[PDB]
């Protein structure tokens, strides 16, 4: 089984997550804080565009939530791009804990002090900007818990009715010989990856 | 302001998508079913591994929901790469429709038959598999909302304590000219940089 912990001052945002395998459970950061204002935030050392999530409330949160087993993912721009390699990895992992950025992201040290006792990675899921990592901690567990108990961008599919506002499935879909139909998928796949992701043939 | 319509056969999954400049409204595609099942897929012509989302409820959704000023995103795998420039782009539009998939994806004929009369963009949020384009449009249309009235990785951030489990905030930042700090950051991003994004450098 593996059980999955994310961490948040948003945990409502977390609600599809739950649409003996897996377990989900999301925990409100403010839990851990102890002032009256229940403070998250404070203002980065060197300055800066905006405020910092503050380490001790994260450390205190991470030792009550995370053994030596976790692996421990941190959602940010700056981190190694999620993959389906990643997906697939991390769906062997017993404890998979979520920590859920805002702001300008997490002191860094709440990093460097996990990685004394747990296995961290620091991950983006592409290259455009979130207000927090709950949306990012959405697609990597969905990704993940789907892998549970080429290299060419598919093409199109078609299903019936053969013909629909007067455009029509190309025939040799309709016509089947499997040679036929493996050939052309391949050049739908080889152009619509040359058109859309050339980046992908290098 | 920007008008935003999900569709989707999990209208739930986009409940954190409420969390005068932008208007969301989410649509139940088996809503314009006319069958006991409210069927949406069928067998794939030319065989495949999944069922295809039908076209003609697509059409008859589409053409409730979208008019000429509408650009259309349908979020699949097959897609180019959103991106930041992207999510800017879509901020100036008046009107997106967010198509979500399932099973193998939506017959072809549908976003030919709506490039007819509106844009269509379709669009990946990254190279891993989700199992609906529902996830991915939670990203898409927070990065988009987020930006309504260089090229390296930041490094890390620090906030108070400048000292915490034996780790020191980098003395720079606390003992702060303009000038050294930034140097020093730029020397944090590349270095950053080059380790988990090196394709940033080419
Ligand atoms: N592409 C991405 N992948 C993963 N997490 C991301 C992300 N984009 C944003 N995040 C999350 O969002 C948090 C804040 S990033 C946004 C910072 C701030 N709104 C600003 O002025 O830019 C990050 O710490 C991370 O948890
Ligand atoms: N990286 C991504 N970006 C955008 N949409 C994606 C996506 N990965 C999956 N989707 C969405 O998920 C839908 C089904 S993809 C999964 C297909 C099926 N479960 C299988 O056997 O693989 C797509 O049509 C698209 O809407």
């Amino acid at each position: 089984m593996v059980r999955i912990d994310v961490i948040s001052i948003f945990p409502a945002y977390l609600d599809p997550i739950r649409q003996g395998i897996v377990s989900v459970e999301v925990h409100d950061l403010r839990n851990w804080t102890h002032d009256v204002h229940r403070s998250v935030d404070d203002s980065p050392y060197g300055g800066g565009p905006g405020m910092v999530m503050k380490a001790p409330v994260w450390g205190e949160a991470l030792d009550e939530i995370c053994s030596e087993e976790t692996l421990l993912v941190v959602p940010t721009p700056a981190g190694r791009l999620f993959d389906q390699r990643t997906a697939q990895r991390w769906s062997t992992e017993r404890h998979l804990v979520f920590a859920c950025g805002r702001y300008e992201g997490i002191d860094q040290r709440v990093v460097d002090d996990a990685a004394r006792r747990m296995r961290v990675e620091e991950v983006s899921i592409g290259d455009y900007v979130l207000n927090g990592g709950e949306a990012a901690t959405l697609v990597m567990v969905e990704a993940v818990v789907r892998l549970l108990p080429d290299g060419l961008l598919e093409g199109p599919s078609y299903t019936r009715p053969p013909s629909w506002r007067g455009l029509d499935v190309p025939p040799v879909l309709l016509s089947g010989d499997h040679a036929k139909v493996a050939a052309w998928r391949h050049e739908q796949a080889l152009q619509r990856t040359r058109e859309r992701r050339p980046d992908l043939l290098d």
